[PDB]
């Protein structure tokens, strides 16, 4: 398996790693229907979406899909940096498929 | 996908954005039976809700609308402050879709 | 729907409000079969619980009564104060319908 | 329905209480297989286990096994005194029941 | 039962004990599909995985999985220490499959 977030992030077309090194400046959560997802942006400018689960995502991904909005809830109220994200470009905004955080 | 609250809440009918900019004053919950609900508070005097689950909602809110609730109590607890709501207007009190939190 | 814990709690024989504006004593939770429930405790003597999921419980119920205890817990934890509770006084102790916190 | 943890362990064969008044010492969790379980000890020398689920536990006991791992993680981390426990002593470690805290 | 993590480390084949004594460095999670897992490092340069689920691992282990990576966000998140990991040393990273933490 891989051991960094880049590794992982490699073995997937239409990524990119963002470097962040920063906190969430904003958080946004719906449970609108067809709109169940939740978007962060950033002091840089930046803006990315937890997608909402589609006919694109596998099985294995429906868990974590819900912890990856688990976590980007828990990192935003704690202040906590977020290193880099691995993000899928071929959204708008970005779509997010990893997070890193070092201490 | 929509970028802000606000693009989001405009894809709807019935909706409308509350910019709150404040901390919940109350959280009350129920597990009563048909009654199965959140209901907040705020110091300006508004109360706004997150439903009972009904035939209105799709499968896809299922999980969403337990998500809210979650991010509603962690809200509260950590005296979070609320940035926007897009809510239904159909509804006494008025029913959460989204919120949306900066720091 | 019902705007606060009180008119609420009016929708259901057999209730009643306990206006605590305390914080949770004491929490016992217990996994031993037929008695999976948990059971709070305030300075003032009262001694509430969240009953046994069983057949008096619709199958909306069973998620709601899965997130009381979730809150017992972690009010319990933070030593949030909890306002008022809705009880049931049809069972011995007097079990949990509804809560409310205020701040 | 028990009134405390002392009545509940009470009701049930090869039980007994521990009076710990401690946090935790030691927390231990494995999801090898056949061994998905938690460990906990205390400074007073005692050692008790959250059993693997099994054909021993009914059904309604199986929310309630993660619940009480979900619990003893929380306490540990939180260094949350633990006052009593009821556990099976017809099981090595002894096996948690109930547990109760007090503020 | 077992009672500690080496005595439970010591039923498996292909494991060890790393003593880390230390908080995690850095935490990466990813919802990549065929990617589900964490990974974590430490400043000693060490670096563990929850694995993908596979067909390695029981029905058991499934719920299992997913709370060991509940325990690694909230381990990191809080700076707490960990004391053992018991890791399946047949995988790259290594493979965590117990963890250990005490105060
Ligand atoms: C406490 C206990 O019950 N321990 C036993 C342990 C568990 O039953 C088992 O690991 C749970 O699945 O199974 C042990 C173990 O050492 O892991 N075990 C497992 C096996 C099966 C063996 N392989 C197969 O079943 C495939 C196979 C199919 C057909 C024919 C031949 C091979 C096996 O090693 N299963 C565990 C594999 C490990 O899974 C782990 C996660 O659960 C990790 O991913 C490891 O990297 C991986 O090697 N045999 N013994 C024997 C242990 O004494
Ligand atoms: C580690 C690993 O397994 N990586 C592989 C990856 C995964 O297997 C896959 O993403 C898991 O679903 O699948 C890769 C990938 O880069 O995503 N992949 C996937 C595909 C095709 C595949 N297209 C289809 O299945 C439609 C189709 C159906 C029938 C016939 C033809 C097309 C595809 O790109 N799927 C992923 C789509 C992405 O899903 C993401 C969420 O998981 C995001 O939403 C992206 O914005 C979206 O492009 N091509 N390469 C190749 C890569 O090696
Ligand atoms: C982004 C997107 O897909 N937006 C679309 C939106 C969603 O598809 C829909 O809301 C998702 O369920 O559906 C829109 C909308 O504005 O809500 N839509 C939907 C409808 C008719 C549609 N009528 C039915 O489903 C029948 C029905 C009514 C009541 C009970 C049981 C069954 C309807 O308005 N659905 C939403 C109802 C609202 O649900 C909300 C919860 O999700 C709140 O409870 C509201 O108070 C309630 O009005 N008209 N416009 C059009 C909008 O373009
Ligand atoms: C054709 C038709 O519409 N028939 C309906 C029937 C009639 O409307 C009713 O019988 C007319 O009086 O009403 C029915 C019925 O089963 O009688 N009905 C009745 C109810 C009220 C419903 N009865 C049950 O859920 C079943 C039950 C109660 C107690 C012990 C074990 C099981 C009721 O009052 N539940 C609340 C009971 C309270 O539950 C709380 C937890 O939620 C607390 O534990 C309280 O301590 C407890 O008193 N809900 N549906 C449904 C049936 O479908
Ligand atoms: C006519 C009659 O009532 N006969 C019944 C019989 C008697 O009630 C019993 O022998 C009288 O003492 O009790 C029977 C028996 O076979 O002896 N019995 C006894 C038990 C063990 C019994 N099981 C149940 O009560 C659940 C259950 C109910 C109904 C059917 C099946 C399971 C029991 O001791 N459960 C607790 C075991 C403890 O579980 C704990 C976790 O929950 C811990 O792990 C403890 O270490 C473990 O000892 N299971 N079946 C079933 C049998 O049908």
């Amino acid at each position: 398996a891989p051991q960094t977030i880049t590794e992982l992030c490699s073995e997937y077309h239409n990524t990119q790693i963002y470097t962040i090194n920063d906190k969430i400046l904003s958080y946004t959560e719906s449970m609108a229907g067809k709109r169940e997802m939740v978007i962060i942006t950033f002091k840089s400018g930046e803006t990315f979406q937890v997608e909402v689960p589609g006919s694109q995502h596998i099985d294995s991904q429906k868990k974590a899909i819900e912890r990856m909005k688990d976590t980007l809830r828990i990192t935003y109220l704690t202040e906590t940096k977020i290193d880099k994200l691995c993000v899928w470009n071929n959204k708008t905004p970005n779509s997010i498929a990893a997070i890193s955080m070092k201490n």
